[PDB]
């Protein structure tokens, strides 16, 4: 019984997921093209499969040797319009998506596109307990604020931290484990699993 995939069918979430993914890792250009950038090729493969599923044709897929990333080029008017109507501004500060986008699925997409998984440590009676943190960093304060407030509204606790080079939202411990099954980025999934390797993990 296979799960943890981006939903399809009558309650599909492909576009909502892609909205967050592309907001995180994409750029829309003057010509009407969407370019999705990812370093990790096995994640690239999953994106390609999702786009195929949505009937979105790929114009090109090429490894930018300079930047060190794979670029998926897409030329699709309906997708381009959907994206620009959900805070994905063309050029080179993002806005939150509208109410019509499934917020949980946009946020998962965004985590997959540009978030990270790390192990943090809580110090208790002279011992170090490890637990996972999912983090997003963005230059848009408005988007960061919305991600945090939106997760809080869903009942998934999130905190905020302001860094010299950007605005962070943190989803820790149990809260992160509530998102992991939905993440498509295999690097996230492996790093989450690594916390169990510690002799002292807070939750395992
Ligand atoms: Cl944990």
């Amino acid at each position: 019984h296979s799960s943890g995939l981006v939903p399809r069918g009558s309650h599909m979430k492909v576009w909502d997921y892609l909205c967050g993914l592309i907001a995180a890792d994409g750029h829309l250009d003057e010509e009407g093209y969407i370019t999705i950038l990812q370093k990790d090729r096995r994640f690239i493969d999953k994106i390609v499969a999702l786009l195929k599923s949505a009937e979105i044709k790929i114009s090109s897929l090429f490894y930018d040797k300079g930047a060190g990333v794979w670029k998926i080029k897409v030329k699709d008017e309906r997708l381009y319009r959907y994206l620009v109507n959900n805070g994905v501004i063309p050029g080179k500060v993002l806005r939150p998506p509208s109410s019509a986008v499934d917020p949980l699925w946009y946020i998962i997409g965004f985590i997959d596109g540009d978030g990270w998984v790390e192990q943090v440590v809580k110090r208790a009676g002279d011992k170090s307990y490890y637990y996972i943190r999912i983090g997003i960093k963005t230059k848009s304060k408005e988007l960061r604020d919305w991600i945090a407030q939106t997760l809080n509204d869903l009942g998934i606790r999130a905190s905020r931290a302001d860094k010299s080079d950007g605005y962070e939202v943190h989803i820790d411990g149990v809260e992160a484990w509530r998102l992991v099954p939905h993440l498509q980025n295999p690097t996230h999934l492996e790093r989450a699993q690594s916390v169990k390797d510690n002799r002292l993990s807070l939750l395992f």
